[PDB]
């Protein structure tokens, strides 16, 4: 989607003030002033990435949404420090030692939990599977949410609105892992299957990412992560021996042990 770049900024912010009691909170926008005193003593629980946007979660359930767009930039300084940048300050989240400042950005809003689901931008891009904060429990929730619970996995696993960081190659491996064909929906699964699928949606993408070697390394060394059905059409399933199939109207799957 954008690589570490997007997740990099979120991590910088977390490292600086995650879990630390806020000693001062300031917002430039008039409609945001009302949340200032309310946040004193609270802390950022985590920073979620959503496309090129950041969702700064607070322990009181409020969430600060920010999209740098063209000029926004977050800076971490020592509490008390006053940068000499001419950029306009929009947000200041201060803790005892570290302070993070958002300059120039215009897309800044405070959201309650129920507003996250209805936010235009957020509806278009879901959480990233490589985000350490994204947990299987959160995944099962999205799968069961009225918005997705009735979508076929074949298309859902290719839709960034559900989860970002997925691709066809990951989609087919994930479904093979839980023995499902692309026509199923989260609403028809039992608790066991749902949990199984929720873990696979994260484990497989992370396993593939963490172990990919350099370019052309495959010429002398096979990767730790091996595809089971992707590009293996015509080969036997390692589980049941059936011949892996590929569609033509690509979904790869074992018709022998996936249904
Ligand atoms: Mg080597
Ligand atoms: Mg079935
Ligand atoms: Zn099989």
């Amino acid at each position: 989607p954008e690589g570490p770049e997007i997740r990099r900024a979120a991590d910088n912010l977390e490292a600086a003030i995650k879990g630390k009691p806020l000693t001062d909170v300031w917002f430039a926008f008039p409609q945001l002033k009302t949340y200032q005193s309310q946040l004193i003593g609270q802390h950022v629980t985590h920073v979620e990435t959503r496309g090129k946007a950041l969702l700064t979660h607070f322990s009181n359930d409020l969430t600060l949404y920010s999209h740098n767009q063209l000029y926004g930039v977050w800076r971490v300084v020592d509490t008390g420090e006053e940068p000499q940048t001419t950029r306009v300050l929009r947000v200041k989240l201060q803790t005892a030692d570290k302070t993070i400042l958002l300059y120039s950005a215009s897309d800044i809003e405070m959201l309650r939990p129920e507003q996250l689901t209805t936010h235009p931008f957020l509806q278009r891009v879901g959480p990233d599977v490589l985000d350490p904060n994204l947990t299987p429990e959160v995944v099962k929730e999205r799968l069961l949410s009225p918005r997705f619970r009735n979508r076929q996995f074949a298309g859902l696993l290719l839709d960034q609105a559900f989860l970002a960081g997925l691709g066809n190659y990951l989609r087919v491996e994930i479904l093979w892992q839980v023995g499902l064909t692309g026509n199923h929906k989260a609403k028809d699964l039992n608790a066991a299957q749902l949990d199984a699928l929720a873990h696979a949606l994260l484990e497989i993408p992370r396993f593939s990412y963490a172990t990919r070697g350099q370019v052309d390394e495959n010429k002398h060394h096979g990767a730790l992560f091996r595809f089971k059905v992707f590009h293996r059409d015509g080969e036997p399933c390692e589980r049941c021996g059936s011949i892996i199939e590929k569609t033509t109207l690509p979904f790869y799957w074992c018709p022998g042990c996936q249904h």
